[PDB]
DNA sequence: CCGACGGCGCATCAGC
DNA sequence: GCTGATGCGAC
DNA sequence: GTCGG
């Protein structure tokens, strides 16, 4: 928050370009600029000063000058006034409504929360759950509740099969004092890059968490990724905890370190690291790190025995999770 | 210039 | 039914 | 919107 006013402005610009303009690269540019400015340890006094940071160019520098002089950006003031932009921006805050659906709903006269509730028949399953928990999903999760949630998931996972390992990643693993959701990496030795020796490995864990009423709703579910809703249990006479988003990713056990690197993030950190890998002649996904031939086609997976190995391949100093909140 | 911009799982739909 | 393109996802 | 070559 040293430069909170500027990073707020760029984040709002990013959301506009994403949600309304459907200009994903402009969205990514604004987020990169906000990220590099957020970690800049001086209170910025001019666009010129910010234009020294990689990712801040001529246009954003101009916007920082307008913002530092007036406290505001006319481009954003009129965006907030535009009814279509405001409606599209709002609707995309419902889980399952993306830019395209939001604009299509706006065309059909569906523009408000009350509009959405009247038109549940027009919503797919994901969207209906996002509407149902609209208020809950915008609340953050205190780290203390993340600790209680972790304890349930790991213990319940242990009850299904003592050989599962569940690791909470995302902002939690980066040490955040609050999280937007809970992200769980799951491994089991029967599932490796060589073979799947046991079916329903993710299903059995989802079922156990549903059985004890931790998982309450499913947004999407396949063999390796679960996206849904969970809730802490409350004591007698206690108000209920909000419902929370939970994501679970089942990763081949021999590919744990690439998987935990990916699932720890942040997303911008992953983008930065993967772009640098490319510049160094490697490609990184949640499973492997592979070299790029002269062709550009990926080669064979390189041996990985820690997170640090992946950093070493691309000639980066190791960064602890807490230092990856870009 | 101007081409690139990380990478992929699940849901839903068009076309066969 | 399958394959491939698209939306969505913090995207 | 920004960057590299
Ligand atoms: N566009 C994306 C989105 C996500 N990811 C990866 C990194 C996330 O940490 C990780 C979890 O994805 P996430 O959306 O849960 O992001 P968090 O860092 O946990 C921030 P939160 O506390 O949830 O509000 O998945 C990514 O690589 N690329
Ligand atoms: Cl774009
Ligand atoms: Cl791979
Ligand atoms: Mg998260
Ligand atoms: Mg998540
Ligand atoms: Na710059
Ligand atoms: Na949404």
């Amino acid at each position: 928050t040293l430069n909170g006013g500027i990073t707020d402005m760029l984040t709002e610009l990013a959301n506009f370009e994403k949600n309304v303009s459907q200009a994903i690269h402009k969205y990514n540019a604004y987020r990169k600029a906000a990220s590099v400015i957020a970690k800049y340890p001086h209170k910025i006094k001019s666009g010129a000063e910010a234009k020294k940071l990689p990712g801040v160019g001529t246009k954003i520098a101009e916007k920082i000058d307008e913002f530092l002089a007036t406290g505001k950006l006319r481009k954003l003031e009129k965006i907030r006034q535009d009814d279509t932009s405001s409606s599209i921006n709002f609707l995309t805050r419902v889980s399952g409504i993306g830019p395209s659906a939001a604009r299509k709903f706006v065309d059909e006269g569906i523009k408000t929360l009350e509009d959405l509730r009247k038109n549940e028949d027009k919503l797919n399953h994901h969207q209906r759950i996002g509407l149902k928990y609209f208020g809950d999903f915008e609340k953050r999760i205190p780290r203390e509740e993340m600790l209680q949630m972790q304890d349930i998931v790991l213990n319940e996972v242990k009850k299904v099969d003592s050989e599962y390992i569940a690791t909470v990643c995302g902002s939690f693993r980066r040490g955040a004092e609050s999280s937007g959701d809970m992200d769980v990496l799951l491994t089991h030795p029967s599932f490796t890059s060589e073979s799947t020796k046991q079916p329903k490995l993710l299903h059995q864990v989802v079922e156990q968490l549903q059985k004890v009423h931790f998982i309450t709703d499913t947004l999407s579910k396949g063999e390796t990724k679960f996206m849904g809703v969970c809730q802490l249990p409350s004591k007698n006479d206690e108000k209920e905890y909000p419902h929370r988003r939970i994501d679970i990713r089942l990763i081949p056990k021999d590919q744990y370190y690439c998987g935990v690197l990916y699932f720890t993030g942040s997303d911008i950190f992953n983008k930065n690291m993967r772009a640098h890998a490319l510049e160094k002649g490697f490609t990184i996904n949640e499973y492997t790190i592979r070299p790029l031939g002269v062709t550009g086609v990926a080669g064979e997976p390189l041996p990985v025995d820690s997170e640090k190995d992946i950093f070493d391949y691309i000639q980066w100093k190791y960064r602890e999770p807490k230092d990856r909140s870009e």
